[PDB]
């Protein structure tokens, strides 16, 4: 069975072609709407269609958003179009599909007792950090960051941040939802109720995946609301009261990091976890200077491989979209050996 539509490109000129798909199997129900995977039988490609029922009163927030991006680690919208019969309007987005995810490989290592190995960390991470290094250019927080939300192709371990359908541009003046993302990934702010928060919430989301590569399991598994900031504080111990006022207007110490992991983890990963799982918001590493952090510093060897023996993804290809928020780190992420 084949099934044919008239569908604009994501990124390029507005102007609509057929595309023709087949094998499609419904692979997805969520808050959104239904997600189905299919191959696109011009390319023989595998893509993922979710399709969510839009007002033609409004003017879809993800799809907005998804029209603005092109990078190596974002999952691309490749096309949208519309389908129909009580006047219901459907946005089907066609997006890049990927095999796996974090949380799945993340899994796999955890049901069989072990550590991922510390060099995927930082393939992960560093691409995960471009990802955000790039969307918070435009003002755009993901607002979901959690590694659910982290395609991952095994082969090439090319890592790629998906699912928009929480993010939003933030405009500095308008209040934002509190309790978004996931509890375990959710930013101390909102714990507290802020609704001035910054894309820095992405940030301590990212350091929650960090820290849980590292672990095995999640580093804050709190019960709700409130006794999510419990969990944060037996590790962060009880925070100061400037560190309160700056995320927003019960006493434990501080556990210190080293102690935190298993023994034989990298200093500077511990480093930079500390880096970013801060609760002051602006003490944060952005993503560029998370990326610029010297835990990445093997993935700025020459020699570098992936343990199956081939080359290393796409790392150094910097946008200036990408380095707006900080040009002068270009001296430190794209290194020597590649230029021209
Ligand atoms: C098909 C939709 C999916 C997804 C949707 C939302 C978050 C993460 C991934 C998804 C997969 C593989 C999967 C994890 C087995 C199931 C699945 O939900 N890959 C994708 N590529 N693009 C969108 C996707």
């Amino acid at each position: 069975k084949v099934t044919t539509v008239v569908a604009t490109p994501g990124q390029g000129p507005d102007r609509p072609q057929e595309v023709s798909y087949t094998d499609t199997k419904v692979i997805g129900n969520g808050s959104f709407g239904v997600v189905y995977q299919a191959k696109l039988c011009d390319s023989g490609e595998l893509v993922a269609i979710k399709k969510v029922l839009q007002d033609k009163r409004f003017k879809n927030r993800e799809l907005q958003i998804m029209r603005k991006l092109d990078h190596c680690n974002i999952v691309r919208l490749r096309y949208f179009f519309y389908s129909s019969k009580k006047d219901e309007v459907y946005l089907n987005l066609v997006l890049d599909y990927v095999p796996e995810t974090v949380y799945r490989v993340a899994r796999h290592y955890s049901r069989a007792k072990q550590t991922l190995p510390v060099i995927y960390v930082k393939l992960y991470m560093y691409q995960l950090f471009r990802s955000l290094a790039y969307i918070h250019s435009f003002g755009i927080c993901h607002r979901d960051i959690k590694p659910q939300n982290l395609l991952l192709d095994p082969d090439t371990a090319v890592l790629k941040l998906c699912d928009f359908g929480s993010a939003k541009q933030l405009v500095r003046g308008e209040p934002n939802v509190s309790y978004i993302c996931s509890r375990y990934y959710r930013a101390p702010e909102l714990i507290f109720g802020a609704t001035d928060y910054t894309s820095s919430i992405d940030v301590w989301s990212a350091g929650c995946v960090l820290a849980e590569l590292l672990l095995g399991q999640p580093i804050f598994p709190g019960d709700s609301g409130v006794d999510q900031l419990v969990e944060i504080i037996k590790v962060l111990g009880t925070p100061t009261r400037e560190q309160i006022r700056e995320m927003n207007p019960p006493q434990i110490k501080a556990h210190p990091w080293t102690k935190v992991f298993r023994p034989r983890t990298p200093p500077e990963a511990i480093a930079l976890c500390s880096r970013l799982l801060e609760y002051t918001p602006t003490a944060r590493l952005t993503p560029l200077e998370a990326c610029a952090h010297s835990f990445f510093d093997e993935l700025r060897d020459p020699n570098v491989k992936l343990p199956n023996g081939r080359d290393t993804p796409a790392l150094f290809n910097f946008t200036t979209q990408e380095l707006s928020s900080n040009p002068p780190l270009a001296t430190i992420l794209i290194p020597p050996h590649a230029r021209i």
